């Protein structure tokens, strides 16, 4: 809920400052100027009888000369009573009258509240030389009370030969540099009427300024976005290619764009906005460019990039020929692998995702004669854009240049050592600036403190479990601080569950150490965690609380009374299961946890873990009956793929991986070999053809490739571990940054560094344990 | 302690934030950056063991070409092996080379850590790019070579091995003689001393070489005798002359009593000081000389009224632009963009307004503030009655200074505060009480604007005790208690929640207190619970903590020592609610206390030679010395009737009267360095607070001193408005123990003399504090001081010490 940008981490909305030019009134006594909202300077005067403050009057302003409106408005206040209040700084002026705010809070810069004669001529006589930012009638001045809808805005809009409608009402859409939308409509009116020879660019029709509104209407071009072409045409599955002839299809895009980009550099026009929402590929691979809103008609000036898409912003000032060659660089690298999203934080990002590409095509098997071609075309693009310096302290995130293969277990020995150091590093850059949480985390879980999730001590348990999995600073003092902090705030939290709730930290007060303190905490608090109805899912609900309770019962340290009625609670809960499966979970796309409604962790297959867990230590028939329904009703939402596979279908997106995909059910079948019949054990063949893809963008255990490999290489009845680790290691090298002697992992929507079990350091640290230790140690098995 | 400026209150070194133009170089493929302690950024190779203790390299820079040296030694030291660190913001470059930061941290912008086998190698190609740069002089560091290159981390370099009144980082404001004729010097050193409109010391110092040469011939200006360059260090010499500063001259020649000076004739004396200034400030504002800085420590009045303005080291030589005032004075600075000729009408104007009623100090916090020190000077000299014919002359001649001044539009957030413009005279009852009706708004309106922008405390305080949140003194519990007793005096807000979080963390942080004492320690927080309206918590905390509090206490005075502990002990015994066996024990503890006291009082409190305003640098006084012991013995003689305890009163007042001197007015006054102190807590009001009402015990030997102190505590004007160090105690102490009923002289003189101290904020009468660039609500100089002193005459005993 709290989106803000900081160099490295995310932070909640308490970090930003207001270092701007302030506004100032110079008014006499019997008026207050006391601030109360940090927006206005709030004034109710002295010696009053204040009215009920009904219908209000309003005055608006423009950025061109508003050091002269306020001073003339302030000299009206010497005569008569008025609630005079203006805005604080120019930053609130830009935000109030600019890009994305509502229509109600736009145009307001100075305030009068109507008791009076409702008219005064000397304010009308010192003004009406200023007119602009109208708000959508009693007098003159600024007072505001045809030759023929995909993105609404208060500034303008885009509305559906059929023609599109690009418009801009006057004096709006102010940026940090003072330019407007109608100031760039004329920029398109120059920049596309200067070149009408080409067929890959529309025709300008300014039809009329009805009222006074700047319009620019261009016809609908034909083509597809290049992202959809990549995800519909990249060799994800290994046989979808038409016996090669795709890296030659790359040569159409990597020749047409180069042969077109040098020809508008001879017309003194530079487009300066080059991302993947502009290049539209027609049928029979014809290209088309759009959105010429940022065209500067100069070469010797230097502009730092202001508005772009995520991925392709320039770095610390360059000549504007380079702000169109940088796009042709990082889009011709985009076709090779789809990995450019991190490049807003990491500069010169495409070296490691271009080195591994030749290794990818030689492993899949392509002819070298076709391959040695695009590697020279990309080498030609290094001549145009020069090396620039990395400033603004996003500069430590350094991509690797050398990558070596895997030949022994010592590769896994040093991988863990170079992964654990990048947890001390990302703590040492978080503790020095903030103190609300204690470890950095992905932005949606930015205020959570409990359970196996976006957390504070689950990541510390993941830190020590792999550190004990490997052999040989300040673990114990931070250990003592977080253990005391957890037990201090164990109350006053209003959520219950295993991954997010209260009994999760009961599990890690057991497993983290401190065996006794866990059992008086359990005997004190388990019943008032339990009894209060609520939900049923393993992420947050009664199955999460109950299963770690039976883990405690089967461990062997419990009194007889608790071992009686806790087993009575699970005997009750499985009988309340009986026939109705829609109670716990549902039988659109996102990457945040709470709006998902299916999978292993968020869905039906979590209850299957409990039903398979109870059968050992019980051995009775009803817990066998519940298990196969719990596996079968998870597979309702699976559709047969194009080539003999099964995936989770949520919207247009296709879902691999552990949390909400085929991998969790594959792992759950792979564990329970003995109780499952031959009809359900034969589904390994279809799911193994699903969980072996060559590319999946997210790196985490809860999201992406680590969940794909930890489902395959875990049980298998075979003690082979080296081939179980080698594939995940060699195909997780393309998702890593390098900070000092160590690695970090950027989370989903990657512009960050994170530590969590929901796509960060700790997720791969659990998965690499679960490869060799064969338990999946963050899910209760006993 | 902890002082920092802010538009209104003071605060500690937290509210500073930062804004500057930043820094920082590149890093190709083998490096890392860390944010160490918010004034360095640090780059080092990814894994290398280097060296301990051997050698490092410090690089300074210059403010004009600062960035162009970072990208000159970034890439010349990325090659080979050099790890380094440097400063992060420009405003810390203003501080590291500056004027207030000492010698130890100076000339340091970039710090480098080469390895021991490369010390010749790391600089031989690093220096060659730097030959067109230069920087500050070498302090707290060593010399290596030309260009800006010159400890612990976690070789070839062996070869190269009259008086002073101010010390600063600029170089000195020293005083010497020619190789004679007496010379006042200034000094500077390379590229040092900057502001936020940063210009160097050798720029402002050379910006008077024309201003003292244009005038030169005149008889009231310095004459430059020597000027030149012995080194790059700049020596400017102007001739020393005799005289007295005007701020000392005002206190030397003002009527402080009605009987100080005969012949009358003081408004005729201030005629030659307000004509010579006004024609002098037109004589040199024609030949292009504009002196921006003018204050009371500048004009040296000579024998028989002769002004001698010096130190013209802020001179601007043309007036066709509007500038802001850059360096201020304690009380005098311009306001919002005026020409350099009209920074001598908000200049020399307010200097000659110090000759009438000497309070101009809070003009930095209140715009204008000569209305109150001009309106209520005419009243003073009509009540004192020198001559009426001089009054209109001086008023018109000051109005001409007002006439030449421009009316600047007032704009800041230091502009809520106007000076007050109407003053009544009280004779009736309701005119006394209306000041109480709106002085309470001066306590309410200073509460919001401290808590809403800073949350580390609860109430604004004077900066001497800022992190001392316990006691009767600078505190939190005593402040809200002083409010309640004054509010009960007037007839007819939500202070119940306020007092419950006062009571809660009055005792929550009781354990985390390293000091014990009556006014600033543990036991004061105990018995404010008893006098604030809770009777049982006082007893429980009293037993359970006060027994170890009396165990661990060390000192024997009554501020922070043993005396007030057993004093409030006998207070609790006299009211006698819960004590019994503990009361018998406390009486026993008093028995070994007094008999150990009676042997030699010299080694419990010292029987003052330091000029200070600090609570912990005092030796003699009522609270701060021996009269508190006589308060305890005076009360111990009352309850029991025991005849041993009368012998302590005579010994205490015999020891306290050896310090006071006799002067031309035959006034017995406190001696503290060179300063006479008629005040409640550190002087002559203390013994008058003690001696009377103990006149039913003592008969003849200690009632002949009452009339001398009664006459000696009758000053007309003193500057501080406080209880323990200000005026308000002097109108309490003079009639506090009156055996004849008298209230109008106790509530009319004090509220006629405390009209000259008040700002407005908004419909309020807010008091300022010690060194009053601030509004404070504390008990020494603030809201609680006047809230206790007015109640004191009304309830006729006292409300700072517990009565037995
Ligand atoms: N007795 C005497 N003292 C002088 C004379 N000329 C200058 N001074 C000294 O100069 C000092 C001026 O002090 P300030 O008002 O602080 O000015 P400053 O020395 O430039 O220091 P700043 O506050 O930074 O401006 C006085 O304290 C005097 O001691 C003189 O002719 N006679």
């Amino acid at each position: 809920n709290f989106n803000l940008e900081h160099p490295f981490f995310f932070t909640n909305n308490d970090y930003s400052t207001d270092t701007s030019i302030k506004y100032q009134a110079s008014l006499p006594f019997n008026w207050h100027e006391v601030m109360n909202n940090d927006e206005w300077v709030y004034q109710y005067p002295i010696g009053k009888f204040v009215e009920r403050q009904g219908w209000k009057i309003h005055i608006s302003s423009e950025y061109n000369s508003s050091h002269e409106l306020l001073q003339d408005v302030a000299k009206i206040c010497h005569e008569m009573r008025i609630p005079f209040k203006h805005l604080s700084t120019e930053d609130k002026f830009i935000m109030r009258n600019g890009k994305l705010v509502s229509r109600g809070f736009s145009g307001k810069f100075i305030t009068c509240y109507p008791e009076l004669e409702s008219v005064l001529q000397r304010l009308e006589s010192a003004l009406k030389q200023y007119n602009g930012p109208y708000i959508l009638r009693w007098d003159e001045a600024p007072i505001y009370l045809f030759p023929f809808a995909i993105r609404f805005s208060n500034s303008g809009g885009i509305y559906n030969k059929k023609i599109i409608l690009k418009e801009a009402r006057p004096y709006t859409g102010l940026g940090f540099d003072g330019t407007y939308s109608s100031e760039k409509l004329a920029s398109e009116c120059k920049a596309l009427k200067i070149l009408n020879e080409w067929s890959e660019a529309p025709k300008i029709y300014w039809h009329g300024k009805i009222w006074e509104h700047t319009f620019l209407g261009i016809e609908h071009m034909k083509g597809v976005p290049l992202n959809r072409w990549v995800t519909n045409n990249f060799p994800l599955y290994e046989v979808v290619d038409k016996t090669k002839d795709y890296l030659l299809r790359v040569s159409k895009i990597v020749e047409k764009l180069i042969d077109l980009t040098n020809k508008f550099h001879s017309e003194n026009v530079y487009h300066q906005d080059l991302h993947l929402g502009n290049i539209l590929v027609k049928d029979e691979d014809e290209i088309s460019i759009i959105d010429w809103e940022q065209a500067v008609f100069s070469n010797d000036e230097k502009v730092v990039h202001k508005v772009a898409a995520p991925g392709f912003r320039a770095w610390r000032e360059t000549l504007p020929s380079e702000i169109d060659w940088y796009g042709i660089r990082q889009i011709a690298h985009y076709l090779y692998m789809p990995l450019v999203t991190t490049s807003d934080l990491t500069y010169n990002y495409v070296s490691q995702t271009r080195i591994e590409g030749k290794k990818l095509f030689e492993s899949l098997g392509y002819t070298r004669e076709h391959i040695d071609y695009v590697e020279s075309l990309l080498s030609y693009l290094d001549s145009k854009c020069p090396q620039i310096e990395n400033i603004s302290r996003k500069k430590v995130l350094k991509p690797m240049h050398e990558i070596r293969t895997i030949e022994s277990e010592q590769d896994i020995q040093d991988f863990i050592i170079k992964l654990l150091r990048g947890f001390t590093l990302t703590y040492g850059q978080w503790r020095k600036e903030f103190q609300s949480r204690f470890f950095p985390v992905h932005y949606y879980g930015l205020n959570f403190n409990q359970g196996i999730a976006f957390s504070d001590l689950a990541i510390l348990w993941s830190y020590q479990q792999l550190a004990k999995k490997v052999k040989n600073d300040d673990y114990y003092e931070i250990r003592t601080q977080v253990i005391n902090e957890a037990v201090n705030n164990f109350k006053k939290s209003s959520l219950s569950g295993l991954f997010d709730g209260k009994i999760g930290t009961i599990w890690l007060i057991y497993e983290f150490g401190e065996i006794d303190r866990a059992v008086e905490l359990f005997t004190t608090h388990f019943i008032e965690i339990f009894e209060n109805s609520q939900n049923k899912n393993l992420y947050s609900g009664q199955a999460g609380i109950l299963l770690v309770g039976l883990y405690f019962l089967s461990k062997g340290e419990i009194d007889n009374k608790l071992g009686e009625e806790i087993l009575i609670r699970l005997r009750e809960y499985t009988l309340n299961y009986i026939e109705n499966p829609e109670t716990f979970c549902k039988v659109v796309q996102s990457n945040d946890p709470y709006e998902n409604f299916g999978g292993l962790l968020y869905g039906h297959a979590g209850v299957a873990w409990l039903f398979g867990e109870a059968y050992k230590l019980t051995g009775e028939s009803i817990y066998k009956n519940g298990l196969e329904l719990a596996v079968d009703k998870e597979l309702v939402a699976y559709k047969v793929d194009s080539n003999n596979s099964l995936q989770y279908s949520q919207g247009h997106r296709l879902l691999p991986y552990l949390a909400t995909g085929s991998a969790g059910l594959l792992l759950l079948i792979n564990r329970n070999k003995e109780i499952l019949s031959s009809k359900y054990l034969k589904y390994l063949t279809s799911l193994e053809r699903a969980t072996d893809v060559v590319f999946c963008v997210l790196p985490g255990l809860f999201n992406g490739f680590c969940g794909l490999e930890v489902a395959n290489n875990i049980y298998s009845d075979i003690d082979d571990n080296f081939s179980g680790q080698k594939k995940l290691i060699e195909q997780l090298y393309r998702y890593l940054c390098v900070i000092e002697e160590g690695f970090v992992i950027a989370g989903d929507n990657g512009l960050k560094i994170t530590t969590d079990i929901a796509s960060g350091f700790a997720g791969v640290a659990i998965g690499l344990v679960s490869i060799m230790d064969n338990k999946l140690t963050i899910l209760p098995q006993i």
